[PDB]
DNA sequence: ATCGGCTTCGCGCA
DNA sequence: TTGCGCGAAGCCGA
């Protein structure tokens, strides 16, 4: 393993006991540098590797849809880990408390976790650090080039990150070893209980009939790879031409798996690189999963208020402020956005895509969030509404991409200045008519308009 | 220096 | 829907 995938979080004496992979972001047994490394030090100690996952209370802030997707992924993982003799333990609680204690109870010799740039994980790490004496390591298993290694600063734009990361691709883009099994020697309950809790918040149609359709994306490591393979076969070739058209099912459809780490984004790049397809489509796509994905961890990692106005660039803040008193053509409440009650059938169409498939089309997410900004009482509130709807109803939400994408859409993070307008300042503008020139808006509206049947 | 060149724009034009 | 050119606009970096 390239040792620059590892960082020390805390020194100390190695216990004579097992090596505990604190799985958190990368919920997969295959193509997992964090697990691979864990096993490897457990090989140099002749002690076994275990995996522990913290079932936290944060699931009460999103929906059954996310929770179901994830827990079902885990149930398949625990098998997959058993087949390699790697036991899988599931603590129910707060990880500061629970990881440190489990390190005590199970006499852990070394602790490894994966890398996540989100505020909460660094809170939990600092808490764990205090409550343990053993070595504590971190492995960037979610990015091709480790976040702290790709750049040491916040990147103004993709066109400054991109040389930086392409300079390290040859060293860090590589194949994955095999996960060697342990030489040395309930989840079904937790899903029922939790789903029982989330129920009175479930999004329902006027007939007690749930809104979310669960069959557009089956959860798990297995399903993820079939989605990847069916994308290389059927959709990569058209990607460059149709990635901006919401009427074509032509995206990878990988983001819900990428968020939970049910698949390695590295493996996707490995497969796509070798795929003999249209160059235009490869280059566009590598650009999204490599650059736009990893600049998002970059933003969150170097900007701890990544869900705040104050991480917008100076020009964008100064511009939005100077338009705070402009008359808005419309103002909607979070309740109104949430239910698709704006003047715009295109905007509602896209919210109905979000409510029912739990995944909104890429291009329409940009439109979606810029219109939240344009028809709410203030920047701050637009951001709140946007974040809240993103994270409540996207299978891929609560994720650095989400934040960096909302920040792109509303504060121009990683963008530039455009014509100065009412309300939205010099933020890039997107128009109903611009869409109508780019795709059959009326199809998209057709498909979802019909969901005026909400509780 | 200093100046090209930026995700994902809009819009007229052919 | 098509692609092309041009507009408006702030700032990084070779
Ligand atoms: C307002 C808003 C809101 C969101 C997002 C963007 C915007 C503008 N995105 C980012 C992007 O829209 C989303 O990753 C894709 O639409 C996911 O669908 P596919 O995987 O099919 O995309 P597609 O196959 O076209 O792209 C492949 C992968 O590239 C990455 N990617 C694509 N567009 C990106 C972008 N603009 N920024 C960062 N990475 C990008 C993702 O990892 C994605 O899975 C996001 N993404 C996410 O993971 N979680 C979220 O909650 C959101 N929410």
């Amino acid at each position: 393993m390239n040792p620059k995938r590892i960082r020390a979080l805390k020194s100390g004496k190695q216990g004579d006991g097992p090596v505990v992979y604190w799985m958190s972001r990368d919920q997969r047994a295959e193509d997992n540098w964090a697990l691979l490394f864990s096993r490897a030090i457990a090989k140099e100690a002749n002690v076994p590797v275990v995996v522990v996952f913290c079932l936290t209370d944060e699931f009460l802030e999103a929906g059954i849809r996310q929770y179901e997707f994830m827990l079902k992924g885990l149930q398949e993982l625990e098998v997959s880990l058993s087949r390699k003799k790697i036991p899988s333990f599931f603590l129910r609680g707060d990880p500061g408390e629970k990881i440190s204690r489990f390190v005590k109870d199970y006499n852990a010799g070394t602790l490894v976790t994966d890398f996540s740039p989100l505020r909460i994980k660094n809170q939990w790490i600092e808490k764990v650090i205090s409550g343990i004496s053993i070595p504590f390591f971190e492995v960037d298993a979610h990015n091709v080039v480790p976040c702290w290694e790709a750049s040491q600063k916040h990147e103004y734009a993709a066109h400054t990150f991109r040389p930086k990361l392409y300079a390290l691709l040859p060293e860090f883009l590589e194949e994955f070893p095999e996960l060697e099994p342990n030489s040395v020697t309930t989840l079904s309950d937790v899903l029922e209980t939790g789903v029982k809790a989330l129920l009175p918040e479930r999004a329902l149609l006027k007939n007690k009939d749930p809104l979310f359709e669960p069959w557009h994306f089956e959860p798990g490591e297995k399903a993820a790879k079939k989605v990847m393979e069916s994308f290389i076969a059927d959709r990569l070739d058209s990607y460059g031409a149709l990635r901006n058209d919401p009427t074509k099912n032509m995206l990878s459809n990988l983001s819900p798996y990428l968020h939970f780490g049910q698949i390695s984004s590295q493996r996707v790049v490995l497969e796509v690189e070798k795929a003999e397809s249209n160059p235009g489509s490869k280059k566009a796509f590598l650009d999204e999963i490599l650059i736009w994905k990893e600049i998002s961890d970059n933003f969150c990692y170097y900007n701890p208020g990544y869900d705040g106005f104050e991480s917008f660039p100076s020009w964008a803040k100064e511009s939005l402020n100077a338009h705070r008193n402009d008359v808005r053509s419309h103002i909607y409440t979070l309740e109104e956005f949430e239910a698709g009650k704006t003047h715009d059938p295109l905007w509602n169409a896209s919210q109905m895509e979000l409510l029912s498939t739990g995944k909104m089309h890429g291009y329409m997410r940009m439109y979606w969030a810029k219109k939240i900004l344009e028809w709410s009482e203030s920047p701050e509130k637009a951001l709140e509404i946007a974040i809240c709807l993103n994270d409540r109803y996207e299978l891929d939400g609560r994720d650095p991409n989400g934040y960096a994408g909302i920040a792109w859409s509303i504060g121009g993070v990683h963008d530039r200045a455009w014509g100065e307008r009412e309300v939205t300042g010099k933020i890039r503008y997107m128009s109903y008519e611009g869409c109508k020139r780019k795709f059959d808006v009326k199809l998209y509206i057709e498909k979802y308009s019909a969901l005026d049947k909400l509780a």
